[PDB]
């Protein structure tokens, strides 16, 4: 997949020059990002598994029909309220991969290039995971530098499902 | 283009796992390895052509025959010099491009991947090029971590081409 020093080395090859100061300062001056991207991604790691329940939780809520209606789609078993955990969780995974690379990458082929493709063959909802995303950004606690990376990427995840 | 930050993620979303301290450990160290890689990649940038055009004489002067020998593959003509001194710019660029990432991609995907594959057809001699090579690594005049970056790198080509 892609990353902004991958696209950068692509470019610059595509037209068999060397990397100029400039493109070269901009690698520079992304390692302050990088180093808080770090900080998320071991945040992420670190309360991850709470996260996702705590906000399937408010889905549920939120939402009273998926815990009682039908059930393909729908959360109406234990064993669906788990998937729904894990599915949250995956979002949660995804983000924090955004961050130490410094880029939207792995949220483009999760989201964008996978799926908003296949869910016409499934019909889950995505304000179910808006909702989940949303409990996630006003309930994590980050600090400053760190809440900045962490908040980019799960508005870029909440848009890419829009 | 395979990078050990593409590597590390791509493996870790196999197994559905958020990056592991260690893991982010062998990403956390590589901040004076990446620093060290973006001022060899400068050092490319500025002297390079100089660099490529001091290897091609040493070849000129080391294999006789390349200029005063039949025609096909052979620098015998000042056309013939300058795609020489050409194709060993691409190498220092490709070289410099492995630095900034911290990774042998660029030069899998340049060396092994086409090159080595293709002059089977094309008839060229890998050892002109080994012999560019280490006189660019011979008198660099680097030093430093900025010399090993550099080093790694030039004798990954050298080892790729034979
Ligand atoms: C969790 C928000 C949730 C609620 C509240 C609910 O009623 N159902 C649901 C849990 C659930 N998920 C699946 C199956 C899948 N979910 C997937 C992931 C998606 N994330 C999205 O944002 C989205 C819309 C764009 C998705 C489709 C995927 C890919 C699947 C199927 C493939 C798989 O992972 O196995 C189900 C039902 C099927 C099952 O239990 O496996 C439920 C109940
Ligand atoms: C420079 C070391 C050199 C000397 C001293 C010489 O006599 N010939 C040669 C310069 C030269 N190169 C080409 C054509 C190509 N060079 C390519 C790149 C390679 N890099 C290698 O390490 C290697 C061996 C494994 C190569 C073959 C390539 C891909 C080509 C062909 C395609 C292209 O880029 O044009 C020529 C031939 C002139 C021509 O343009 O075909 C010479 C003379």
């Amino acid at each position: 997949m892609k990353t902004p020093l991958t696209e950068a080395i692509a470019a610059a090859d595509l037209r068999g020059s060397y990397l100029s100061n400039t493109e070269l300062q901009a690698v520079f001056g992304r390692f302050n990002r990088a180093r808080a991207g770090l900080e998320a991604a071991r945040a992420f790691a670190n309360n991850g598994k709470k996260w996702a329940e705590a906000a399937a939780n408010h889905v549920y809520q939120k939402f009273p029909y998926t815990t009682q209606m039908q059930g393909p789609q729908y959360a109406s078993t234990p064993e669906g309220k788990a998937k729904c955990v894990r599915d949250i969780d995956h979002y949660l995974r995804t983000i924090s991969y955004c961050c130490v690379v410094g880029g939207t990458g792995p949220l483009d082929d999760y989201v964008v290039a996978g799926l908003k493709e296949f869910n016409s063959a499934l019909g889950l909802s995505p304000s179910w995971y808006i909702a989940a995303l949303e409990f996630v950004r006003d309930n994590h606690g980050l600090t400053g530098d760190v809440a900045g990376e962490a908040n980019t990427y799960i508005n870029y995840a909440i848009n890419a499902l829009s």
